């Protein structure tokens, strides 16, 4: 049976913050591994004896993230025995979030999408020659979608979206729309 692996304050993050990466196993167990992909011995592992395994992450860089996955195990199962993998997780650390792009969708009301590559993320639409956000939305899908209205259609338009709470991770500006 997997156990699950979660991620505190969040699953992406500024460098420089601290991480818990916990891993619930859904039976009691003796040891409990973090791996990482391409490297077969656990990245960082705990003996506990509980479901609940627990590994504070410092001041994260780059190095901390990248894809996770937990295992445990049970003493007296056989020599490399592990269980199941939790389903991965992936910690993204970073100073800057991946650029999004806006697209002009299909369709008097015009419709722009700006897109990222992230769930959960709060996106905001700018107007070049228009100094404050035109316009800003919250969405659980990697996109929001923003309507412009007849004669406001035409313009230079870029988006870009940053993580809903503080402290901010913020996306870099996606290229130009010319509309």
């Amino acid at each position: 049976p997997k156990p699950w692996l979660g991620a505190q304050p969040a699953t992406v993050v500024t460098p420089g913050v601290n991480v818990t990466l916990r891993c619930r196993a859904p039976q009691p167990a003796w040891r409990f591994g973090l791996f990482k992909p391409g490297e077969i011995a656990p990245l960082l592992f705990r003996d506990v004896s509980s479901e609940l395994a627990e590994f504070f992450l410092e001041e994260v860089t780059p190095a901390q993230g990248g894809i996770y996955r937990c295992c445990y195990r049970r003493p007296d199962w056989g020599p490399g025995v592990w269980s199941q993998p939790s389903d991965v997780l992936e910690l993204l650390v970073t100073e800057e979030l991946p650029r999004p792009s806006l697209v002009a969708l299909p369709g008097a009301n015009v419709s722009l999408r700006c897109a990222g590559r992230l769930r959960n993320m709060s996106f905001v639409l700018y107007r070049e020659g228009v100094a404050a956000p035109l316009q800003y939305r919250h969405s659980a899908q990697p996109w929001a979608d923003f309507t412009l209205l007849g004669a406001r259609a035409p313009g230079t338009y870029s988006c870009y979206y940053h993580t809903p709470s503080a402290p901010y991770v913020l996306s870099q500006r996606s290229e130009v729309l010319v509309i």
